[PDB]
């Protein structure tokens, strides 16, 4: 069904944002695993897979609206070198994704594309749950120090 | 453990090749679904998820070798506009991936990094199964014509 | 609870649209069955039952807002005489229903009747999934021809 | 138990015929798989395994009659290059095997070796079922054309 | 995918070697059963069926590499007249098969056909397990004499 | 139904042969048990019961053809005094029974009594399996000596 | 089967290296248990038993190649007096074992003993997983300090 | 808890004895397997694992008494070249271990270290069961000859 | 049965020691629970119940030997005021109980009362396991500090 | 293994004592059953079977030490004629067996035969449990009179 070209542009901006988060979370998962924080690694792997579902919802919507989904390029990645910098990198990206979705929902609403608007608002609400998650981990790091925070989430040793 | 710099560069080239295949297969999956070839869409979703696991093997090995995995960029995507061009696009990409892993395995062997060599060889074997699959599909298209080939794989209608 | 009279008018327009789709899909189901395309018949029967649920949601909302639901009349039916004309008739009706729901959601939003607005937007999103379904079947008919498309969905012979 | 030398010669001719069919069917199975007709491939694999059982029954009978089973050589293979030529190659071989078994049963009967006669007649009846199978596939190819026949038996795509 | 001509010749030589082993082991199985060594017959039937799977791996790889698998001929069979000569016949054949796969793996490696190289190496390892088995049996025959060795493996009488 | 008198005479000769084998096998079973070869005893008991089924099939056929089954007399029994002589006695009887059945099948065939012919041929095939069994045991005794052969089949001690 | 003398010497050097690791890991396991780090003791017991299986693979291959496995002596043990020195002791030993297997695989390859080459490569890959594990533990100790690292792994108290 | 230094010296002598038996039994297990006596191989593997448990009990006791367990060195191994020499080698070692444990139990008793005394006496009783086992096998070899003894324990052939 | 009066005196000294440990452990369990270290509390409760079983074994033995078990009085209790002092109090008591049992076992041995001697030696071995437990906890407190040690064993909060 | 001759003499004295108790308990069981005290009969039957296990442990130990177990003769039996005399007869025998085992354990200890010493001490402890049992029954008879004691253990009447 022929979609609004500007809504399609917002959908493709969203897809880009999600692809970036998929890779940034997945890299951070494997970094956390390499550093030995296995419980934090398990959560990051789960967060990356949630973002993969988000990316998929954008590709499907773009195609339904007869647009061309662009998976060629990512936004710039922010790569930590400590557990605190991993948290802060992901938080900064999630804040930019939420702002994008807020913009895309308002735009879609203004042209009557209510199902696209609902997609952006559902994703906005999901990104606020990730922001809440990340802010909470940074608050722990503030109150307890990074060492006590990360030590709690080392996890169990493999068989 | 500090790895050979050149083996790490090959592993990063492989990572890029897999991330490209992941996005290329996923977009093709969703294009095939949008066109109504549900059985070919199932297969492409499965192939993409296989490539996801390959990408993850490269990230893991790069970190073990104290390299920086680079997920920032993809090789250029080849996007088909017909079922036949989807088949041809994926086959071109798999042929380049197979040659890259052949080269990476030979290089890793020449510096005694046998576990990196075995990762490239195992992946080279997997990509050959992909090539076999894609070549077989194109053969069916040559012998039967595209309409007969694609009609067989429309699949079942959703509840 | 006393509702906005204009929202109630949109609800009754929606009910009319749904009653029309229930009957048009059900007739097309039984036509597809009479022509022998049993797999297409099963899907049309399922689509008519989904529309019956839609009709029911409008009757319930109209009554809650102290309106009188009007089930007396249908919009004009479009009846195919070939599988292609069945697809095209249902697509044209679904396009008119989506536009109605878009209008009803915006109107309801403008008077603060948010639960009515949500009803219209949920139904708008459902109608876009039917449009996506129908467009896909027409695309198959375009790429493969009507005979190869319909032959795939003849289905199994009854015991 | 000392057998009739000429019956033993017919048994060894039969063994040769079966070894030839085992290999010809197995090669055709793997050809059909390489071309993508997976449902025809599954049936050819099953037919080759039935012939393996036939070969085994001849080796056992030859030994019981104190002969030397000769598995050194095959009759000439007929290798298709299209699905039609695969069907025709196997049919021609099955016609020669049936004639051999008919001859071996009559001979064995004429010297009173009734259990050998029963072996040849049981195998003759099995070969007529394969001939019936192959003739039927060629009849389909005649009435529908090779493309519609082979397209029906492409089968499902692997996980 | 077009393969190296010389790797394909090695794979066809391997195919011949496996088809020879299949028939040699199967005939030995049935000779051992005819002599009454039922436990040694069970083991030989199992070894033959292992070699069948090896033959099939070679047919599959030759076709993928767009070669013509040749199942027409076998290498010369070695047929024992005692349990000891059966052991010695099979061991001679396995030693020639192991050397052929060693050569094929080294050649495939030298042209970068690593998946064909890994097929020959995996089979070379399997043939070494066969050699180990057969050497062990001949050792028992040296230490205990053939009568004691073969008597242990007569097995149970059939219902 | 009135049968051919000569076929009935062959049926009664067969019945006599079977009664003889029932008793000869049963006596040898109990001899083998008394000497302590319990595994050979179990097999002889099973062989006698198979012959009892054979005897029964002759009594039923004779009656259907309105003959008088004669169970009054046995052929002369051959009673071993060693395990080797038991094997040789049963082999000599089985050779005479096979020749009788061969004669009875040919005769029945020559007068069109095909179901009687089938009975004799089915029994001929059964007797060749017993001959194969006995010949194999004698071959073991030849290659290993009687003591090693019989020792293997002493079996387990009763609770 | 007679093996290459130098490959057998490499396999015996590998056997010594594994027997050393078995005893070193087992003693460390029991020292960690004595100090009260029950979760680190579980992991070390598991690592020792992994090394036991490696030692056994070398004994088996040496005997197949008609060598004499030498279990008489170990390389010098490195015994830690703190959790950190246990980690460092095991990592030094694993780095020497990895280099030995790299050398053994390259030598076995150069004489065409591919199954011995594959045993060294598989073990070289396993030792790299050990190295990864140990390096990760030392990283946690650098980032968190030894007290925080070791406290996390005290584990549960026994019933 | 600070132990008696001489008891600790006996514990470490015991540990040495057990390490020696672990390796000597394990090597003999794999020798028996290479020669084809699989039932004797299974028992030797089980005996080596029992000795591994014995070794572990000494390491634990030494640490509890604040000694340093020494796993660096083994007593000299006795390696058979026939089944009889394997039995005799293990018997000679078990006789020396029993005498050691007898000495260690008496010593521990004389300084009041009753739990160490109980350890040595429990192990002494275990070693007498191994001696009883080995003496019995040598008695069989004496009464029956080595060939009949070893032939009984060849075991079953692997699938 | 009339026992040795001095053995009975040692049994009653033992009973006194056990009653003291029952109460000291139980009080410390409830102290640890009141301070919030629930995992340490669970272990102390379990240790007190083990000591209750020890006390019971002394009452039963005293009665069998026709003595009067004296449960009137306890040795002086040592009550901690910190987790470290709880560990040290229980260790000091366990050291005195082990010395008592060592004395009682030697005495009983010197008058031939072997079952009483076995009781004291079994209990001596049990007390060394408690000493090992307590020493290990003090070692943790030494290496990690009391705060990190006790924090690990706070346990879970009740429903 | 060659044992100490005097220990073997004590073992055979023990065996004699046990054989005597087996028969004395079994006779008393059947006497108690004949008099109608079925619950006392069940316990005596159980006590005789425990003594049978004791006798067996002595025969096994004597043989392991290369002695000749002597089961020819019993110590003199003491046969009651009332329930009180049955109790007193068994008590007197158990007192003599305990004294024997005490002597045998001390002797075995003095020559270092610790496993024999452990056997005598384990049996001494078992005999004290029987003495405790018998003394308790006599105490009941003293406090309640023989009639009230025996009446309680008449038991149930058989179906
Ligand atoms: C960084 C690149 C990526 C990596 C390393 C990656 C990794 C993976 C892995 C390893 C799994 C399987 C998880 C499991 O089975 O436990 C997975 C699942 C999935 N991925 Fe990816 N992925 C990547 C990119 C993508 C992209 C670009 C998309 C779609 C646009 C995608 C969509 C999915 C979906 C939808 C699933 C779940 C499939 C199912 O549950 O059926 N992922 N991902
Ligand atoms: C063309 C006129 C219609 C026809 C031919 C029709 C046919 C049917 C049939 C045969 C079923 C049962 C499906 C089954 O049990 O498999 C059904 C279910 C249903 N219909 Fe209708 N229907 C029609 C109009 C309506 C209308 C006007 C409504 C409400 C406004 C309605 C609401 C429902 C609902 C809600 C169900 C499912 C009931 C349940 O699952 O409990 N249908 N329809
Ligand atoms: C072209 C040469 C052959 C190939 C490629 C081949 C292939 C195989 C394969 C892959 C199987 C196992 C099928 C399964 O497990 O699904 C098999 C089974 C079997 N084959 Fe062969 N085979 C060949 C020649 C032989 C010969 C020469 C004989 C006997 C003369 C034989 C007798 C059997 C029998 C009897 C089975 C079934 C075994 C059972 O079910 O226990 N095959 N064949
Ligand atoms: C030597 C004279 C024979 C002896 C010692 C004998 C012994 C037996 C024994 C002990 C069984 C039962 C086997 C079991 O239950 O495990 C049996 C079964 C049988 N016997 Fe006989 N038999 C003799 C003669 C006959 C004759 C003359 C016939 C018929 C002509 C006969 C027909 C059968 C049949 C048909 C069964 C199996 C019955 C069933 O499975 O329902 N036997 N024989
Ligand atoms: C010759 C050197 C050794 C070899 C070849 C060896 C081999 C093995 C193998 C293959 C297993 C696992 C058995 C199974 O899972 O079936 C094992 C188990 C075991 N080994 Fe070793 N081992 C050796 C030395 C040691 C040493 C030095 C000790 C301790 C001092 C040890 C203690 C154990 C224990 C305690 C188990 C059983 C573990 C469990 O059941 O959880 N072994 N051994
Ligand atoms: C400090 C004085 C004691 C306290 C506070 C105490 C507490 C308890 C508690 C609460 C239980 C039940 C545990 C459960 O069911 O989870 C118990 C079990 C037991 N106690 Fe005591 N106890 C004390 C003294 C004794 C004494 C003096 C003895 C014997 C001399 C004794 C022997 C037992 C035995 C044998 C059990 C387990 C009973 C069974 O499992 O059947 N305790 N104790
Ligand atoms: C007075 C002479 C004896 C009599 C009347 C006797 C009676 C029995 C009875 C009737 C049983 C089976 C109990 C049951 O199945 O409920 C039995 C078991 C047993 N007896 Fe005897 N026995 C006697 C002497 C012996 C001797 C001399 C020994 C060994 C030296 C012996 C060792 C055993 C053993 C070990 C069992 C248990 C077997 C098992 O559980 O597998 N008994 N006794
Ligand atoms: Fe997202
Ligand atoms: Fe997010
Ligand atoms: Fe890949
Ligand atoms: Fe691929
Ligand atoms: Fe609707
Ligand atoms: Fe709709
Ligand atoms: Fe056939
Ligand atoms: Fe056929
Ligand atoms: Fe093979
Ligand atoms: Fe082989
Ligand atoms: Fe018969
Ligand atoms: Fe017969
Ligand atoms: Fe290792
Ligand atoms: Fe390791
Ligand atoms: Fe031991
Ligand atoms: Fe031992
Ligand atoms: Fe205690
Ligand atoms: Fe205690
Ligand atoms: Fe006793
Ligand atoms: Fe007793």
């Amino acid at each position: 069904m022929k979609g609004d070209q500007k809504v399609i542009e917002y959908l493709n901006r969203g897809l880009r944002s999600e692809l970036t988060a998929v890779s940034q979370y997945w890299l951070h998962y494997r970094m956390l695993e390499d550093w030995g924080y296995k419980d934090l690694a398990k959560k990051w792997r789960a967060e990356s897979i949630e973002e993969m579902a988000h990316a998929d919802k954008f590709v499907e919507r773009i195609l339904f609206l007869e647009g061309l989904p662009n998976l060629q390029t990512l936004d710039p990645l922010r790569i930590g070198q400590t557990v605190k910098e991993v948290l802060e990198s992901d938080l900064a990206a999630e804040r930019e994704a939420r702002a994008l979705y807020q913009e895309g929902a308002a735009y879609a609403a203004s042209v009557g594309d209510f199902p696209s608007k609902n997609l952006f608002e559902e994703l906005m609400g999901d990104e606020e749950h990730h922001i809440d998650f990340l802010e909470t981990q940074l608050d722990l790091v503030s109150k307890l120090g990074l060492e006590l925070y990360a030590q709690h989430h080392i996890g169990k040793l493999d068989d």
